[PDB]
């Protein structure tokens, strides 16, 4: 049909797995089990096109990060996730983007910046800060909550729409 390989990256605990599971399985994972490397597949209609999403959920914990680069290499677009209550995860985004560019050997890779956990109130990253970072990269910024499902479909579908502009 039409396949899009999406890779979700970002610091440990920011909600990469919760986001992916909300999209694919329609429930919220409350517990924290660090990921090594997991894959999901779903057929969905996006803007009138039937397509197959292959989503790679990657490790954010350094200790679990072995060989992540080898998984990142096959990606067609990347969700770069931080949590709005985790300033360090936002600062880390630069390093994840740089890794993406290294493994893709390109400065032109479809990406979306995602600020997750927007249901929480201990915000330390303001929307405008993230919008500015995204603007510097030439990509959209979207806020999500894996818990309430706010923005979850939007983030992944926006990434598909970015891949289509490549
Ligand atoms: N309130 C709230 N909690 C969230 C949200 N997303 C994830 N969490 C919580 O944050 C914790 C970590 O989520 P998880 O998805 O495992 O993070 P991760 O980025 O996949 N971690 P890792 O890189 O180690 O695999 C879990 O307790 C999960 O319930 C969110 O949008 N809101
Ligand atoms: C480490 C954060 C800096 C952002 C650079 C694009
Ligand atoms: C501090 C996170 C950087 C990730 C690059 C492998
Ligand atoms: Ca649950
Ligand atoms: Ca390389
Ligand atoms: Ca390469
Ligand atoms: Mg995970």
């Amino acid at each position: 049909m039409t396949e899009y390989k999406l890779v979700v990256v970002g610091a440990g605990g920011v909600g990469k797995s919760a986001l992916t599971i909300q999209l694919i399985q329609n429930h919220f994972v409350d517990e924290y089990d660090p990921t090594i490397e997991d894959s999901y597949r779903k057929q969905v209609v996006i803007d009138g096109e039937t397509c197959l999403l292959d989503i790679l959920d990657t490790a954010g914990q350094e200790e679990y990060s072995a060989m992540r680069d080898q998984y990142m290499r096959t990606g067609e677009g990347f969700l770069c996730v931080f949590a709005i209550n985790n300033t360090k995860s936002f600062e880390d985004i630069h390093q994840y983007r740089e890794q993406i560019k290294r493994v893709k050997d390109s400065d032109d890779v479809p990406m979306v910046l995602v600020g997750n956990k927007c249901d929480l109130a201990a915000r330390t990253v303001e929307s405008r800060q993230a919008q500015d970072l995204a603007r510097s990269y030439g990509i959209p910024y979207i806020e999500t909550s894996a818990k309430t499902r706010q923005g979850v479909e939007d983030a992944f579908y926006t990434l598909v729409r970015e891949i289509r502009q490549h």
